[PDB]
């Protein structure tokens, strides 16, 4: 008499209807390229799980980014790899290149297309109300692909998406917390960034699925259009589901909570108290107020649901109005 099971609403099966090798990373062999192709040229940024270089091949001067892992479990790098080659040449699904073995930590680097990144910190930048809703769907195009792939993101956060804006150019990056979806499954609840958790990560609710990545997506629409990033800022994974309440309300958290028999800890009732459900419009002011529309806000509050079940999908997400114009400027006759 535990918690209630779940399954993702769309995309259930993919997994299932896959021959095993599709899904089944630890059986993967790496076949290693070469090293002395790359040179390092420039760090980007460090990372608990790996070091990150701009690069260049030196057989055609192309630019490429390497990506050095820290001595790490084979399983989860193959998990990683596996996961960009069964995605690659998917819609803004950054493409790996290559996979060498870096030759001064024996560890093993991968290599990916390079693309010319604004900072999100800076970008913002004169970023439109209709530059919002194309980068909006730009993701929604690679989270419904790599949805019914049968796999997860996990991480879907500013930082992990990349935009040439002069090219109107975006990939959705760092695949190294995805992982295929079957239905039954109990995932690890300690994956994506701390704003961007859903709450079923946040309830240690294990039996999850896509859906974690539209919530994550929705807290990218609230900051942009709102213009606050992160939007829910708490200071731990407790306090982050305070963060949430004070917004959509505790009413709302505790039918999801009867719903799935979730049972919370012990005074998690006390940090998260009792709160009223605030309308969107309360976080509109006069230096947001181009960026967001009734559409934007309608859409916004499909994404940002307690229930996981309930949340769009990619796909739904897509034939939002929100998008039309988007879709209209996008039907080209080539
Ligand atoms: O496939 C990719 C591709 C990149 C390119 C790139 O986005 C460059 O710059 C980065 C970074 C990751 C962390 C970081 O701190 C940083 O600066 C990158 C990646 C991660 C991936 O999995």
């Amino acid at each position: 008499s535990g918690p209630v099971p779940s399954r993702a609403r769309v995309y259930t099966d993919v997994n299932t209807h896959r021959p095993r090798e599709y899904w089944d990373y630890e059986s993967h062999v790496v076949e290693w390229g070469n090293q002395d192709d790359y040179q390092l040229v420039r760090k980007l940024g460090r990372g608990k799980y790996s070091e990150v270089f701009e690069a260049i091949n030196i057989t055609n001067n192309e630019k490429v980014v390497v990506k050095i892992l820290k001595p790490v479990k084979k399983k989860k790098i193959k998990r990683e790899i596996k996961i960009l080659e069964n995605l690659r040449g998917g819609p803004n699904i950054i493409t790996l290149a290559d996979i060498v073995k870096d030759p001064v930590s024996r560890t093993p680097a991968l290599v990916f297309e390079y693309i010319n990144n604004t900072d999100f910190k800076q970008l913002y930048q004169t970023l439109t109300d209709y530059d919002i809703r194309f980068y909006m769907y730009e993701i929604l195009k690679a989270l419904d692909y790599c949805h019914s792939m049968g796999i997860m993101h996990r991480d879907v956060k500013p930082h992990n998406v990349m935009i040439d804006h002069e090219h109107r150019k975006l990939r959705l990056i760092d695949w190294g917390l995805a992982e295929f979806y079957h239905p039954g499954q109990e995932y690890n609840v300690r994956v994506a960034s701390r704003y961007f958790k859903g709450p079923e990560l946040l309830v240690d609710y294990q039996m999850y699925d896509y859906s974690l990545d539209m919530w994550s997506l929705g807290c990218m629409l609230a900051s942009m259009i709102f213009r606050k990033e992160p939007f829910f800022h708490g200071h731990d994974n407790y306090d982050q589901l305070v963060r949430i309440a004070k917004v959509l309300g505790t009413e709302d958290l505790y039918d999801y909570i009867d719903k799935y028999n979730i049972e919370l800890d012990p005074r998690f009732n006390d940090i998260l108290g009792r709160h009223s459900r605030k309308r969107w419009e309360r976080f509109v002011h006069s230096e947001n107020q181009h960026l967001v529309s009734p559409e934007a806000l309608d859409f916004l509050d499909k994404l940002l649901r307690y229930d996981h079940q309930s949340r769009l999908t990619a796909r739904e997400a897509m034939e939002h109005p929100y998008f039309y114009t988007v879709v209209k400027d996008q039907a080209r006759m080539g």
